[PDB]
């Protein structure tokens, strides 16, 4: 049987669409699961856990996601405690395995907290407070981290949603650019489209119930208890619809 | 005898036209060869290597070439079967020489199978069936995939030869551009040159005789017995002619 | 408790501003740091320090910050003198921590040495004393290298730091073409894009007070001891305007 | 002594013009060396050298720069030669030191048998002879290969130098696209700015006197006994001026 052959034979054999279909499963792309970087996060870091979080989010909010390049532009004191997060929660960089955890995926799992945060450290973030007053006054801060995308609450009514995801989009679009300078002079369609994958995503994420987001989002003071955004929203939404 | 003399004797030294004819036959460019993949697949998956190479193409079609970096963003389970094909057939990534197997090697030498499998995953391919029905209505799955090149009878009136080509050329061209975000803006003419030499390649291979090639497009549906291709092929050549 | 009250609860978790604020000093940015570099030249060094440094400079100025690269286009005997400071002193190239040393780095601190050396060495920089006459004759060697920016006394009248700054910026558009060709072809307000924020930094620095840069600048000769800059930098400084 | 009056007094260290001087002729950059070539070749070749050369100057020409990514796309004959050639000469690939051969090094060196062997191997060039003659028909094969440039005599006629140089830019032009697609859209003034640094040097450089490189190029049959230029030169020529 020459190579032709055996060739032609295969494209004879069985198609079977169920066992294809148990097939691209096992295969099938597992993306961002906040529930295992929780677990992750609870196993590795003992009863101590919930401050080195809080420690952790605080290190992504001002210094971002690569904690070893991060050690090379810190004072000494800092790099005791940085080193021993690295340590004890095996902290790696960028996007590795379902069973690694980063500054940024725990930043996510625990969005609620990390855009409270966001708040009290604004004036180091990469794009600041005030940075953005200049853009739309009164900035909301709490929606000046890409981890909020997974706080929104879609069930809301169409318009309300709308002014919540554009100011936050406005946001992302002075943020995307400054850490991605190769897009400091591109288009807002080409800015937008750097992050609108991942922001859908977390949007339309079944991790947290409606409601939840919801709750947390009156907690931010950024909807009231009669589902209205704060005006500081609606204002950015129409600075973002001015394209 | 000064380094200058010595390079001006070598200048005089003999050129035989013979002595380098075949120094250039040893130094030649050995491209792809189905055979020696079918060889390799054979010799290292033992009885079980058709199921194997099934299973590996469908793994191909839903996540690629880069079979470590998949293991990043894969189920458990998953990950046992594509870690035991990754062992089992040394599998590889990317460009590497004529001993090593690679999932792409492996669906284009088996591209008749590839291309049913297509069908049935359509859902799950980086540019989908719906999203090519959306470019031309019906578009034929079976030229979704880069190795059905290799599936094409160049000795067919030539008229059917350029819609068979221009048909996938027009899938080839979002395939391209989704693989390659660079390329997603583009010309026409510059996308095409992206995937054009290698197509032109297996589509004058000699694996696989016309006779066999043929054969697989009735199979297929993409030709009748009287050589006429389908409606939904002419359309989508149309539809890539309108550039 | 499942990983959603988990999450819901971690956001009503205390925000102490007093805490997260010394979080964010342990983990602050910490910049270059002249007075770090002179510690680690003297310690490492020994005796004989001041001559290494002079050597290293001397080799910034003709060879660039990659000290290995280096040796692969360099005599024997140059390779013996610099494989020797690179032992000694643990030198290491690019952007590495606060307790690595490069030549850079070195060349920085001592900036008032750094300087006059450019004059001696003028023919053997990246970008020339011709080079630069070209473009406004008589172009002061002193303003030649990145770490004069550090000798710039802020304090003097804004019309004189105003000249001082365009006519080495002057230079810097040269000199950062000449190292990034990627910009060769780039808007002037580009090309200072990748230098102004360094060189504000080194302008405001904390390292050297006014009087000792301006001490430095007299003795340059860019300056008289009555605050009127060289004719040749006022010169220079009407060239870079007319952008 | 604080690091502020250290900085300073070191500002005040002196600036010897002769020292310097000695130690940028240690530090000065080191180029290409056709006489180092010649040294390692025959030093590691032993008896058999010349005829190692002729196999990798075929090698080079026809398979480029790169003797290890080759292997990957050979025959399994070929790479008994080839490792055999890297082990006894240790090749290296792109640009290290002066101890270190590399394929171009070598084809570079022996230039004078470089070029005859192009006219042998012509239609297995990166750019080959007959898509050379679409440019300018008959189009002078020994100009086909970057290390011609080290074959100018300069001192020749300018207008004869002006021709030559000319019409290898015409090929240097093809084959610095074909070599770095980067550039295929590129000016053709961008384009000779990617070959033209290394290619003066050639011209000017003190291997081979004149009269060495102009009988070589009477050997080619590239001029005449009475300096005068082959019709196709200067056809070649023509071509390049109407840029």
């Amino acid at each position: 049987m020459s190579y032709e052959e055996i060739a032609i034979q295969f494209a004879s054999e069985s198609v079977d669409a169920t066992t294809i279909a148990a097939w691209v499963s096992e295969f099938a792309y597992q993306g961002f699961d906040a529930r295992q970087v929780i677990n992750l996060v609870k196993q590795r870091g003992g009863d101590d856990w919930k401050e080195d979080v809080k420690k952790m989010i605080v290190l992504s909010l001002t210094r971002g996601n690569k904690p070893s390049k991060m050690l090379n532009k810190m004072s000494e004191s800092g790099q005791k405690i940085v080193n021993d997060l690295i340590s004890k929660y095996k902290l790696k960089s960028g996007n590795p395995g379902r069973n690694d955890l980063t500054l940024s995926r725990i930043a996510a799992a625990f969005a609620g907290w990390t855009c409270q945060a966001a708040e009290v450290v604004q004036d180091y973030l990469p794009v600041t407070g005030r940075a953005m007053d200049a853009i739309s006054d009164k900035f909301p801060r709490a929606l000046m981290h890409p981890s909020f995308a997974g706080l929104v609450d879609p069930t809301l009514p169409e318009g309300v949603v709308e002014d919540i995801v554009h100011a936050h989009c406005l946001f992302m679009i002075q943020f995307s650019k400054t850490i991605n300078p190769s897009l400091r002079s591109s288009s807002k369609s080409e800015v937008v489209s750097s992050f609108d994958r991942p922001m859908q995503a977390a949007i339309n994420s079944p991790f947290l119930t409606a409601g939840n987001r919801r709750d947390i989002l009156m907690s931010l003071g950024l909807i009231n208890s009669n589902l209205k955004p704060s005006p500081t929203v609606v204002a950015a939404a129409k600075v973002y619809r001015k394209l």
